[PDB]
């Protein structure tokens, strides 16, 4: 638990935490209340984790964008400033920390990105992004470079991506429309394409991160960088004469940075809430409190009117607010984290050359929007006492006549297939996902349910199972894409997981000590299993034959995984792609004890993993916990797409296992 009678504070490592610690010392000196300031890594991810338990800091600092999520999860206390105190802060800063009509944090300062330039290398910085390549060539001839900035965090790249029309959520009326996302529109593609072109032309390096960019600029090696107010003090102590100015325009339009309000929230589980308020209102949010923090790392444009007025003629702060005015305040809705995770992955994938700009943003768009989503769950009622069900719009309602009362259990699916609806109709939901794989976005297709429910019929029917149809579709699409300069190779692996052991179902290695280790490349997001044999697929018919034979050999008590790797190269654009389609026929889920124990653990872990992924909020994803999830790690996370068929029997006698299956389903569908 949290210690009553103390304050523990968490703030990010890039802010002036030593200055903040000074404030805590004054608070301790006056009140006897000890204040401890900490800057743990990934604290914005740890907070929701520990605070869910009733642990964590009394006070948490972060930009306002994260706080809506915390509030929706009940992790924050409503703050209670009176009107005399509210009047001391700008109204627009109070707006940033209001969620569902309630104030959920104290606003501290307004932050936006600006262009920072070396006045000696570059007396007249470029007004446009478009000039940068030529400027870089000139500087390179003096052993310098034009621009270096953090490319790992979408916060830094977004202003360019937004310039020509990109946006997170359409703003119409009160509400941000979580169904209208602007991540893959023409504006966003244009911006990201420009960024990627800079990298292709060697004006920037895909690997550049915060530390690299900072050392480069502060050492006088690059002429420009892009950063926020917190970075100024390190430049002050450097030898560089720098200026802070408006970001470059793109296609004549201003870059639009996301505007953040550094905010301080109170842990709902703190037994120190009144003390936290005294500290925040009477010590931090004062001229002297803010100056202590500001002198450590600059805050930007502070929320406190008196001190803001005092610093207003600082040209760096003026530049900050000009860029701010041109950008947009960040939404604080829980969905923002989904947005950020999605865009982070897209940018990294495009910038590194692993995926085209279009394909990267397409996948991020889907992950970030409340539409079809990344994880799709379907119920398939096998064709056939038959249970009494209705499938209204989609909802499954099962009615039991429990001697002698009427029970109605309800379950919500993306779609429900039932009597005689063919494999060809079901495959229409998987069909468009094939193009995703060809574009390098990974895909998993699971069939789940009790033995007899129809998993293998769905996945492996020799004419129209999901496997044969997927192979058929892949080859059709590959042929069409030749017209656009693409050539692809198709490789398959067929493996089985039984009681946690991997068996190559194609080439069963003979050495008894032969190991099948799952080995990830967390850089490229690739995975191989040591010693599993791969076949080069020349036709669907060929692969289907091999798989038919490989089967000629228990299946109901193990996972069967068919892994198709798609590798493309385009001779016209010189681009590359690597995508994986995983087709999984799961072990039966029905309730030999070793088998049973292992299956339950595996299936339960699968559900744990999918559920967390669906929260898209950064909760822990325990891939290690099973060979299945560990194997499929890089086709489950990121902007990967998953399809889950929950197969069920229509027989009254199977009602209990059907209900178990259906309950698993609602867990993974969120
Ligand atoms: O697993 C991947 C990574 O996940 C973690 O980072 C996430 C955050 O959890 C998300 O909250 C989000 O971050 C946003 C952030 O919310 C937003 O306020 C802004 O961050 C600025 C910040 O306002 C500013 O004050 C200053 O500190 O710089 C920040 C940017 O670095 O923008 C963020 C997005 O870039 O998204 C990220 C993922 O992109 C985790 O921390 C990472 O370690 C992890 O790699
Ligand atoms: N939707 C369906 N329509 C008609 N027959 C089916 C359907 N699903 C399964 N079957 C039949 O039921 C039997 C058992 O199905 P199967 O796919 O083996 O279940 P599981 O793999 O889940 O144990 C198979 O012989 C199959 O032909
Ligand atoms: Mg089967």
């Amino acid at each position: 638990k949290i210690e009553e009678g103390k304050l523990v504070i968490w703030i990010n490592g890039d802010k002036g935490y030593n200055g903040l610690a000074e404030v805590g010392k004054k608070f301790e000196k006056d009140t006897g209340i000890k204040v401890t300031v900490e800057h743990p890594d990934k604290l914005e991810e740890k907070f929701p984790q520990v605070a869910a338990t009733g642990d964590g800091p009394d006070i948490i600092f972060w930009a306002h964008d994260r706080f809506g999520g915390y509030a929706q999860s009940g992790l924050l206390a409503e703050i209670t400033p009176d009107k005399a105190f509210q009047d001391k802060l700008y109204p627009f800063t109070w707006d940033a920390v209001r969620y569902n009509g309630k104030l959920i944090a104290y606003p501290i300062a307004v932050e936006a990105l600006s262009l920072i330039y070396n006045k000696d290398l570059l007396p007249n910085p470029p007004k446009t992004w478009e000039e940068i390549p030529a400027l870089d060539k000139e500087l390179k001839a003096k052993g310098k470079s034009a621009l270096m900035f953090n490319l790992q965090e979408p916060y830094f790249t977004w202003p360019l991506i937004a310039a020509d029309g990109g946006y997170a959520f359409k703003y119409e009326n009160g509400k941000y429309d979580i169904k209208d996302v602007g991540v893959d529109n023409a504006g966003a593609k244009a911006g990201l394409t420009f960024l990627v072109d800079l990298i292709k032309n060697k004006h920037m390096n895909a690997d550049t991160d915060y530390s690299i960019a900072e050392a480069a600029f502060n050492k006088g090696e690059t002429a420009m960088t892009i950063n926020g107010p917190w970075a100024w003090s390190n430049i002050d102590t450097s030898k560089v004469n720098y200026g802070v100015t408006v970001l470059p325009t793109f296609k004549g339009q201003p870059s639009k940075p996301f505007v953040g309000v550094l905010s301080a929230g109170i842990n709902a589980a703190s037994p120190n809430k009144e003390l936290a308020k005294e500290f925040l209102e009477n010590y931090l949010l004062t001229d002297e409190g803010l100056e202590a923090v500001n002198k450590d790392k600059p805050l930007g444009a502070v929320a406190l009117k008196s001190y803001e007025e005092e610093l207003a003629k600082d040209p760096r702060i003026a530049a900050t607010m000009e860029n701010a005015q041109k950008g947009e305040i960040m939404p604080n809705i829980p969905q923002m984290s989904a947005f950020w995770y999605a865009v982070r992955t897209a940018v990294i994938n495009a910038a590194s050359g692993r995926q085209t700009v279009d394909a990267a943003l397409a996948a991020a768009q889907t992950n970030a929007a409340a539409l079809k989503g990344n994880i799709r769950v379907f119920c398939r009622i096998r064709n056939v006492d038959i249970i009494q069900y209705e499938a209204p719009q989609q909802e499954l309602v099962i009615t039991r006549n429990i001697n002698n009362n009427f029970s109605n259990l309800r379950f919500l699916f993306d779609k429900i297939f039932e009597r005689e609806q063919s494999n060809d109709l079901v495959f229409e939901e998987l069909s468009q996902l094939i193009q995703c794989s060809l574009d390098g976005t990974n895909v998993c297709v699971f069939a789940y349910g009790q033995t007899g429910s129809g998993k293998t019929f769905t996945m492996s029917h020799p004419t129209n199972g999901m496997i044969p149809l997927s192979l058929k579709k892949i080859f059709n699409d590959i042929e069409e894409l030749k017209e656009k300069g693409w050539s692809y190779t198709v490789r398959g692996k067929f493996i089985e997981i039984y009681n946690e052991a991997i068996v190559d179902l194609l080439n069963p290695k003979i050495d008894p000590n032969t190991k099948y280790e799952i080995k990830h490349d967390d850089i490229a997001g690739k995975t191989t299993v040591t010693n599993v044999s791969t076949i080069d697929i020349k036709s669907p018919e060929q692969a289907i034959t091999i798989l038919n034979q490989a089967n000629k050999k228990h299946s109901s008590r193990s996972h069967s995984i068919f892994i198709i790797d798609l590798q493309g190269y385009n001779s016209l654009t010189k681009e590359s792609s690597y995508g994986t389609l995983n087709l999984i026929d799961l072990a039966g889920s029905e309730r030999r004890l070793k088998e049973t124990q292992a299956i339950n653990k595996s299936l339960s872990c699968l559900g744990d993993v999918i559920h967390s992924l669906n929260l898209k909020d950064g909760s822990h994803v325990p891939y290690r916990n099973s060979k299945l999830t560990y194997l499929l790690k890089h086709s489950l996370g990121g902007n990967s797409k998953t399809l889950m068929f929950v197969n069920i029997s229509p027989l009254t006698k199977d009602l209990n296992e059907t209900i178990n299956s259906l309950r698993f389903a609602t867990k993974v569908n969120n």
